[PDB]
């Protein structure tokens, strides 16, 4: 089988386009916005989709991920609820990729197989997942093979010699870059020298505040990942009481512009 991941980042390499993926929080700010917010997100450009699914104990994650976590877990969206949404965008979406992004336990307690299973049937592409360094991921890494599901692995300007060889053997797709007071020349010079260590494509997954920050990373990345930025928009459309599609939609469709005239 060919994952519509890699049917998406061939035809980006072969035009010379970059891949731009928003991120939301499933859930937030309500559960009948979610799949409204992601084909707004396709029209308004993006190449893949990432997926949050919500999480009680995100110690890792910054102020705005946590805000946004403890909105949908409001609602009470778990894990099926996450993967419903995913069924109904395809109803109408077959092609682009969404990536489901979350943390390990409540997976492990739905269970690694049944999880993998039901990911792929509802039409999910890959899982990142945010806990489980490299070390601890042969056991999931086998389960997903066997599904056909990918592994999107994260990386950063310190990953160890023997943790990138544990990501290149396992990851396929593309990899996550994160850097944790750093400047764009040192973003560069380190994203390169990363990037020279990994088999995959390597997208930058942190600090794209604005359509000139993500064009400025365009020029030497080969994507960009947004996440703060749009679902702040979002919950800041929302409490003001205006059209959270607009706004998302206009600050995306900004960084698409802005990164293919760039």
């Amino acid at each position: 089988a060919m994952n519509r991941i890699d049917k998406t980042l061939e035809k980006l390499k072969a035009n010379r386009k970059k891949m731009l993926s928003p991120y939301i929080t499933a859930g937030d700010p309500y559960p009948e916005l979610t799949v409204s917010l992601m084909h707004q997100l396709v029209k308004s450009g993006a190449d893949v989709l990432e997926l949050g699914i919500p999480f009680s104990d995100p110690m890792a994650e910054g102020p705005v991920i946590q805000r946004a976590m403890e909105r949908a877990l409001a609602h009470s969206i778990h894990c099926d609820d996450v993967l419903n949404m995913v069924r109904q965008f395809r109803k109408t979406d077959t092609e682009t990729p969404v990536i489901l992004m979350g943390y390990l336990n409540p997976i492990e307690q739905y269970g690694y197989d049944l999880f993998a299973q039901q990911a792929v049937e509802a039409g999910a592409d890959g899982t990142i997942l945010v806990d489980l360094p490299p070390e601890e991921a042969d056991g999931v890494s086998r389960v997903w093979q066997k599904h056909g599901l990918y592994s999107i692995y994260l990386c950063s300007p310190t990953t160890s010699a023997e943790r990138m060889n544990f990501i290149n053997q396992h990851a396929n797709g593309y990899l996550y870059y994160v850097s944790l007071a750093l400047k764009l020349p040192e973003l560069k010079a380190q994203y390169l020298q990363r990037k020279a260590q990994s088999k995959l494509p390597l997208m930058v997954g942190f600090g794209i505040k604005t359509p000139e920050m993500a064009a400025q990373v365009a020029e030497f990345a080969d994507g960009v990942i947004v996440g703060a930025a749009l679902i702040n928009e979002i919950i800041e459309a929302y409490e003001a009481k205006k059209d959270p599609l607009q706004a998302s939609g206009a600050l995306l469709s900004s960084m698409r512009q802005a990164i293919d005239n760039i």
